[PDB]
């Protein structure tokens, strides 16, 4: 039964003597005890670790990239949270450390010595040369970026270097024969602490270190004073000034095993109480940060605070929170690659559904866009976060979620609506619109309150329409956290497929795949759940009042309600009352936010552009759409947008959902995460701390 105790991987004598002096300990207070075993450098650890001669290791946000990439793909176990001389986090910030008198502005940098972390971590190799790119004067990878440092710099000292190569790039690393530049402290100039001496020393002229590493290593003020900062203004700045001077700021390191069968959980077991029996003042006898000076940084971070378990859907990509694995991925491109994809808009399709519409769309946009879809929303979401993708309009509720991970509103869905109509749209006030607990008529008597125990129809969980504003009132009313016992049964698209709430829900026309989020439900979106109440089936449904009008007398045409006169139903009125589907402006459930083309901010404002010229290329307001496409207009299915959409337009100023969905929505969807919530919302709640 003993859980196979850990083996943590060192890629030197000390982090081996570490592990050692750590292992006395692990037995001595009797907690989950490791066996390390050596591999020479963080790449060389990775290796033992999934092909488990090893299990999980500690690496630098750049490894992690490395870590996750296909030819083995790891999962980030857990990050070191740093201190932050504000709240601890793991994202660290990046600069490149300087003797003041040097006074080479980054850009004046061409050609002078350059002490380096190593071959391909954060600060100290993907985004400083990254940045230096521009100058380097590189047609691409075909030809390794590799050389273009050294023919940038007189000199370097970047560990794991490839030196017998191109000399140039150990010439700054001192070291025994083998050990020179090998990738491990086994090399001085290494990691933080390391290449940090390189620039004292004379040969060092300028690194970049973590946020710290001179703080790490300088307890005099007056010897701190002895420096100064590099800044993306070019001019140089003060140390402290990493916070207003300074390059990207990546997320920290983390703990990462095999992205397959993890031990995880035997891992987290270890750094709990590692964390709670050593350093900070725990155990006097042993501690694993503070550590040596004669090896300094070590295994992690000395002085690295603590850390945190990273909930599990996180992969590579994922914890690197776009920007930085951006910067990465593009260190391997052609400006070409580049150039491209900086303007040509990725878009997440929300399932085969939509998927074939953008594909559509892909090759009329004359290679303008290009997508690649995702399951259900969360996934387009977080796609997006991953960078593989740009875009897609979102409902409110689900902006939602892109707000909490960082996505701010770009366009927003305009109603198309009428009363003094123009190209206007492109920047008219949101009319928002009117859900409506939309009940069958015939059936008269089920009025409001009367609800009690039925049979339900829904757009869908955690969206606005039927989700939120129905299911948050009846919980202010019931505090049913376990909804279900309200509502006998219903059907909604991505509750528990064995939800005693979605069984209604029916899958495609091969009648497969049912109570999930996408329109390849016959239930799905503000139409399906409409096709809930006309199927006899759900005996009450609540979405906007467009919805209705959307597929009443003949305004849609299939054969399974082109048929009901939109006098065939009532609209059940808060006040006991069911309204006519018209006169819902006093009946319905409330008004809300539309939907809106969200994205990273950084990215955002030149989708903004593209979609204006775009739409117009296209739109229920141009001419082409009418003829070879048409966006903002689907087959009543409403992918991506709705076909009443006018254009998609400017936001009030609206940039944070905060802004946008507002205030009480705004809050009362988070009441809401309470009774139950989504691991990437979860997820979300994690990384960006």
């Amino acid at each position: 039964a003993p859980r196979k105790s850990v083996r943590w991987c060192t890629i030197s004598p000390a982090e081996a003597a570490k592990c050692a002096k750590f292992q006395r300990n692990m037995k001595k207070v009797r907690g989950p005890s490791v066996s390390c075993i050596r591999k020479t450098s963080s790449f060389e650890c990775i290796q033992a670790i999934a092909a488990n001669k090893a299990d999980a290791v500690t690496l630098d946000g750049g490894l992690v990239y490395e870590a996750g990439l296909h030819p083995y793909k790891l999962r980030p176990v857990a990050a070191e949270v740093y201190q932050t001389r504000g709240k601890p986090q793991t994202r660290y910030y990046a600069v490149a450390v300087v003797k003041k008198g040097s006074g080479f502005q980054l850009n004046q940098l061409q050609g002078v010595k350059s002490c380096h972390t190593g071959l391909g971590r954060s600060a100290g190799w993907n985004i400083p040369i990254g940045t230096l790119r521009p100058y380097l004067n590189w047609t691409g990878p075909p030809e390794p970026l590799q050389k273009a440092v050294a023919n940038f710099f007189s000199a370097s000292c970047v560990p794991c270097a490839d030196g017998k190569q191109y000399p140039n790039l150990c010439r700054l690393c001192a070291g025994t024969e083998a050990d020179k530049c090998a990738c491990s402290s086994q090399e001085p100039y290494f990691g933080y602490s390391g290449a940090f001496k390189c620039l004292e020393n004379g040969a060092g002229d300028v690194a970049f270190v973590k946020d710290s590493t001179v703080f790490e290593n300088l307890p005099d003020e007056a010897e701190r004073d002895k420096y100064e900062l590099l800044c993306p203004d070019n001019t140089r700045k003060p140390v402290d000034a990493f916070k207003e001077c300074h390059l990207a700021r990546v997320p920290s390191h983390a703990v990462v095993a095999r992205s397959v069968d993890g031990r995880e959980d035997l891992i987290w077991k270890l750094l709990h109480r590692a964390q709670e029996e050593f350093g900070r003042n725990k155990s006097s006898a042993f501690q694993l940060f503070g550590s040596t000076p004669g090896e300094q940084d070590l295994l992690f971070k000395d002085s690295a605070l603590g850390f945190v378990r990273i909930p599990s859907q996180i992969d590579s990509g994922l914890y690197l929170g776009a920007n930085y694995l951006t910067a990465t991925q593009n260190l391997r491109e052609t400006a070409a690659e580049v150039a491209a994809r900086r303007e040509r808009v990725v878009w997440c399709a929300v399932g085969p559904e939509e998927e074939r519409k953008c594909k559509q769309w892909s090759d009329v946009s004359n290679r303008k866009v290009a997508c690649a879809s995702a399951s259900t929303t969360e996934e387009c979401i977080a796609l997006v976060l991953k960078g593989e993708a740009d875009a897609l309009n979102l409902d409110g509720g689900f902006i939602y979620v892109a707000g909490k991970c960082g996505l701010v509103p770009v366009l927003a869905e305009n109603q198309k609506s009428q009363n003094s109509n123009a190209p206007d749209c492109v920047h008219r006030p949101p009319e928002g619109y009117l859900a409506v607990a939309v009940v069958r008529k015939s059936d008269a008597d089920l009025t409001w309150n009367s609800l009690s125990g039925k049979k339900s129809c829904h757009t869908g969980v955690g969206r606005t329409a039927a989700w939120n504003i129905p299911m948050g009132l009846l919980f202010n009313q019931t505090g049913s956290c376990k909804f279900d016992k309200f509502f006998s049964q219903s059907c909604a698209p991505g509750a528990d497929p064995q939800s005693s709430l979605c069984a209604l829900c029916v899958g495609n026309n091969e009648n497969e795949n049912k109570c999930m989020p996408n329109s390849e439900e016959r239930y799905y979106g503000y139409t399906g759940a409409f096709r809930c109440l006309a199927e006899k089936a759900g005996d009450v449904a609540f979405v906007k009042d467009v919805t209705v009008l959307q597929n009443t007398d003949g305004k849609n045409s299939e054969p399974w309600a082109k048929d009901l006169k939109q006098e065939d139903f009532e609209l059940l009125c808060l006040d006991g009352t069911r309204k006519p589907v018209a006169e819902a402006e006093s009946c319905h459930l409330a008004r809300a936010p539309n939907h809106a083309v969200v994205s990273q901010s950084d990215r955002a404002q030149h989708l903004k552009k593209v979609l204006f010229l775009q739409q117009d290329q296209f739109g229920g307001n141009g001419p082409d759409c009418p003829g070879k496409f048409c966006l903002f207009k689907s087959e009543t299915k409403n992918l991506l947008f709705n076909d009443n959409t006018e254009c998609l337009a400017e936001l009030q100023g609206k940039t944070t959902y905060e802004q946008y969905l507002g205030s009480e929505y705004v809050t009362s969807i988070t009441n809401l995460r309470r009774c139950s919530s989504s691991p990437l919302l979860e997820a979300c709640a994690f990384l960006r701390a």
